[PDB]
């Protein structure tokens, strides 16, 4: 405490405790705090007095027909990794994943259409029998699929008209004569696209080796293409402070960051803690610690509900994810649910965690996952759970201060992975190494 | 009963389920059958009662220390699989890993060394900290290992003076200067080869799949390498069981075989028992189906342990795999110990199975394997399971008699997922195509 | 011209004809480009007056005993076709060899023992029989290729205690008790080996198939296993520009190369020819074009020799291959002669070309290959050619240029093959396709 | 000339020195007679003088602008070898091929379609940019012939929907929608039947092998699949009475048959010539030698014409196969053109023969020919000569009497070999062994 650091970190977020762990590894010396006596910030694991202490009151206790309070880890932030994506790659880089640590399968995958959860559908024969499709709509899909899965960069027989090196996803698509009703599912639910705005911006076989590492996940998962770690997302911050421990730092909880010391400059030089300061070369955060250079960028509304019984049309899926297109429900913004449960122990047996996330885009938040929170009911118990979002005014590199950015609504990590290469990217200003492997501590 | 088959097959070993599956589900009308009430033969899974039966006596009773008989799920034959390997990829193909059939990891992957059992190292670092190795051989071996896993056939710069896709791994080991103490564990408990014959006759490159394929299947759960089945490899035999139910056929239990029909140039067409004949184009068994078509190609020895407490210097692993090399040993062949325990509910709580097998060369085969005995004491009970081996004389292409090998002392499924494929492809006529997807019923 | 191509290919030897012609039936746009007016280089094809000019002065000129010089297409480096050995099948990817060429059979296969050459023997009944071994050895070297001929792998009777997928040829041979006598006919004339290290490296089974091969060609064209072209090998150049011209492309000769244009991590981007700049991706040569980029491997002596008459105990062969095994002739490589004439259409009536051809070991290159040609007198003319043979230091995948290795003292296309083969490989990163099929000029 | 034979062979057509041939490798004693004093009968070899003496009269004479007489080796009935088929297989296993006996290629492989003449297509390639095709079917063929060279019957990936093993060409040709244009040059000029039977009465497979025989053939040494001897098919019965010699028979030319002679039962016992008898256990001869055990089965036009010029459409190719498809002709039998010259040394520098023959159907048989005549025109010399063509009522294996059937009109030597392996197999009993070696002198 309070010596000399190449880089101090702030919060313990997913997004700080990875950057944290990156830099440990590649021979930094980090310090790394936290004003909260507890890990995670506004993504903590709470249990179930947690849970009420925090949305009910100071006094209020949890009736008993919800179970022991400490069967719970209610990751208040909820995402799935995709088994080989992005977030997993770099966690590997960390060597965190080596711990005793255990990543398990996601049950479901489901996508909604017309008041309705369906199954994912991946072949073209599923495509061509899936409920999402209409009778002549299931033809036109099921040609753009095989197109698709046939699809081969090398092999020119199977182009057909189309470069996708170089050709957007929009002329595909209107080749075959696809609805909303295909697109939906295949850019949101298969690709994992937030809105439709990637058919015109990215290459059609960038889309189409999304769907691939979809299928590729999801045939060696069985059931669905995701995993999510056991006891929950609160184990990361465990492993990464083990992590920290290894490499001679230590996590820091429960100490306030009175300020932090820049020079005439505007750069960072230190962070100062309790009358002590802490010099150092960066400073890593999320937007609590720097009110004065973040942006308000929106709200997510999260609803957390606990269940006494699987989702109806999920085949008695103990864990899934389901996306609610939002060209399906009338919005401009996607809304999530994933559902988790006894079987990843953040639940007592036979509860259910389904937590609802979206873009807020009224007055009414709540009113907003209705149509969600419908398909979930009966609910046990209910907590709603809205958050202002933000996002850094400049990248870091002229005041050495890097910030994230909030959680977005998805249920899926690529979006806080792409922020993690990112902000990397901006301290080290080199591209991102994928190959990079830790040092001896 | 009496009818037309394109297949016969007969025992409900594992070889032969996934082989009757294969067909099943590539379109052929197959039927299966076994002479026992139950299932697995010589490989099957007993509860406690059952065991004592088997070896102790009809009158044995077992004392109530050792808990509720039906808690014990003891699998005769024990074999962990690669979480990405051979057999798993097998079994997605036939479809039964999306049935009701759960994995769970293996906690542990460890190796014998001059009186010690040690983790298995598979990172540079793991490799140069590890206690297997001395003070220089541990950089010996980590310039070793980080050149394998670094190197790329495709890419030129990795090749540092050697080609792997020609240069076998004696020219490499005697580069880095390496001795047995790498090459066991390397070779033995990495790589999974059995004697270091390997060294000249295979490419290097076939080695560093090895080690590939354990670096990946750590990184699918964590922890280790290897999964195996939630009460243990009898659902394997239920699930494939009901597989064949699916596509029309049914498992007949109980059903003693008479004899084999041959027609006058020797080659199969039908199978008899109980008076009627079905006849088939094909047959498909074990060894002991054919005993005039096999020939004895040694003994195994299988010791059964029951533990109240885990293997001294595992860390407690609930479960685990434990290779002794066999120039460890002084021995001409490895000795492989399989632990498994409450957490694959093959055991009560507080219970540990520990299965201890190798080739027998001598006389006394139990004094053969007394060093690993006595790593486990104290040992509640004790059952030697001795068992001849066999091969088949022809590979079936003439008579249409598949035979599968008996299965060898390792405690993993490779060379029995070989076994299924070499005995497919003697049945087709076709290379084994590693993309191929269930028909519809 | 000066375009955007996707390889450029400097050179007009047969190795870099091929992979001009391979890219070019997979769709690649090629710069083909050599620097002399004539195809072959080293190897380039020369009737008479072109030999006397290069070996004897500008001003020499041939005897009118030696016959019309238009009616000689000298190979100068000359090598046999295997009949359905790899080249075979490489050339028939390219399409070339449906055009108007025609391959002819060679009529002789010999081998040389103790001062004598013989017909290759290849049947059991020919082994038992054959002036190249003793009488004991005969016995021996019978029953060991009645074994190889007789070896089924799915067949395990035919096994005879050997497993010839796993086991190597020294077991088999030790066992059966042959010497060299039986293993170099064996090994270096029917097999094709150029030295004995297979015997422990390969596996007996890759041995067996070779033989097979052999003796399924020889059953096919009868006399011998070998084919070569009509009016010789410099009619491969010729249908293979015309191949490039089907694909839009032309052969640039008498173009020198001014210089070759990398960029800063030292890949090709261009190549630069009289002011002009033609971008590629790659660029694929023989050792010449590229001489910072090769090392030397050794030297090669061929003696070419025109003859009024057949070689000697080769029953008045009009064309022959004859195999000198290193072990027969106290060496360390062994001597190729391959022997063509008017049959072929490279020499006038009554002429025949033998070209005597090894690896260099000594100070006095003429003398090693004495033995073949006191076989060979009276000889009407000779010239001695000698050349440097060079290898690439990298295989081109770093720097994206890709070169060929030269010629090899050998009267048989494999290793030549074997180059090809692996220089495309190195090309698309991709194993060889056997199968791979050409794709309709635009 | 009075002695005891194994078999005795009448006449020196190509069917018979085969047959004698063969029965003389094989270790039989065989005598082989000729009632003429010049070898091959009906299909004898003639100079021009000889020409002019048969067709014109004994006084006529040849005009000097011809050339020399003796330059001229005219085989009045030609046909053209597959450098790979049957004959030449057969032809090896005799061992005549390693005599002094030239076979060269011939140059051009044509047929007729349309009113024009032009290349046979055999690659994918060739097929998609023939002549003979319209656009739309030229990418129809290609598919079609891609096919068919890449179909593998051990490979069912190849099969895309079609057992070739039991299904016929025809329902592979509507498949692909090919008319006509594609089946005439594909069946009749590739595939080398007469008729379009084939595409009903034989499995497809039986098809696919021919067009592998062709394309190989091909591959031997270039330019066409057809060879032909120098000097024409008089070498033939020239080696075959040398290798007679050889294996212990005479070849008799100029001795008259006086009489077969029959025991009791009706079996052959010997053949009668000058009062002499050689008795033998059976007789293999042409029909001319027993008038009361054959049958007419038709005629046979044939028209010699020399040239002076190549014929028009054939790339001045100086010899040629040219096959015209009945369809094209408004025919029920094909017509076939033969084209040898001076590179066969049939015929003086500059001369040309061209052979046209096909089954006779009408009173008129010269106007049937007369849409290739008038391609040939302007024509030197020519020479009608038509033939009656006789088959056996029995196979001879009660009487002993084996007997050939006449030569068929067709320019290739397919139907010949098919007749010499029946003749085998019935005087053998057995399947015909493709893979008998010669035994030695």
């Amino acid at each position: 405490m309070n010596e000399e650091y190449d880089v101090v970190v702030l919060g313990t977020g997913l997004t700080e405790c990875v950057i944290s762990g990156l830099l440990s590894v590649s021979g930094k010396k980090v310090l790394h705090m936290d004003r909260n006596p507890y890990y995670g910030g506004e993504s903590a694991s709470l249990n179930l007095d947690q849970m009420f202490e925090k949305f009910r009151g100071q006094d209020a206790k949890p009736p008993a027909s919800l179970g022991r309070s400490r069967d719970y880890n209610i990751d208040l932030i909820p995402k799935f990794l995709m088994a080989n994506g992005k977030l997993v790659k770099i966690l590997r880089m960390t060597g965190v994943t080596r711990y005793n640590m255990e990543f398990a399968l996601v049950e479901g995958s489901f996508v909604y259409h017309k008041g309705e959860i369906h199954k994912v559908p991946i072949t073209p024969t599923e495509v061509a029998k899936t409920p999402l499709l209409g009778f002549f709509e299931k033809l036109k899909a099921k040609k753009l699929v095989s197109y698709l899965y046939d699809y081969d960069q090398n092999n020119p027989k199977t182009h057909q008209g189309f470069d996708c090196s170089k050709d957007t996803m929009d002329k595909i698509y209107k080749y075959y004569g696809v609805s909303e009703d295909t697109t939906d599912f295949l850019g949101h639910a298969v690709a994992l696209y937030t809105d439709d705005s990637y058919m015109t911006t990215v290459p059609a076989l960038e889309v189409i080796e999304r769907m691939r590492l979809y299928e590729d996940s999801l045939n060696m998962y069985g059931k669905s293409p995701y995993v999510y770690p056991m006891y929950g997302l609160g184990e990361l911050p465990q492993v990464f402070a083990r992590l920290c421990a290894v490499y001679g730092g230590t996590y820091m909880l429960d100490k306030k960051v009175d300020r932090i010391v820049y020079d005439d400059n505007g750069h960072v030089v230190g962070v100062e803690s309790g009358g002590e300061v802490a010099k150092c070369k960066m400073v890593v955060g999320d937007p609590s610690y720097f009110p004065e250079k973040v942006r308000k960028t929106g709200k997510v509304i999260r609803v957390i509900c606990i269940l006494s019984h699987p989702v109806k049309s999920t085949e008695n899926a103990k864990s899934s994810q389901i996306i609610f297109p939002q060209k399906q429900t009338g919005r401009k913004h996607d809304i999530y649910c994933c559902v988790t449960s006894f079987t990843h122990h953040v639940a007592p047996n036979g509860k259910y965690i389904a937590i609802v996330s979206t873009t807020v885009e009224s007055d009414n938040p709540e009113n907003e996952v209705k149509v969600v929170l419908d398909l979930l009911n009966p609910i046990d118990e209910k907590f709603v759970y809205i958050l202002d979002t933000y996002a850094p005014l400049e990248d870091g590199k002229k005041d050495g201060v890097f910030i994230s950015k909030s959680y977005d609504a998805t249920t899926h990590f690529e979006s806080c992975a792409v922020d993690i290469v990112d902000i990397y990217e901006r301290i080290t200003g080199e591209k991102f190494d994928w190959n990079k492997k830790p040092v001896e501590p």
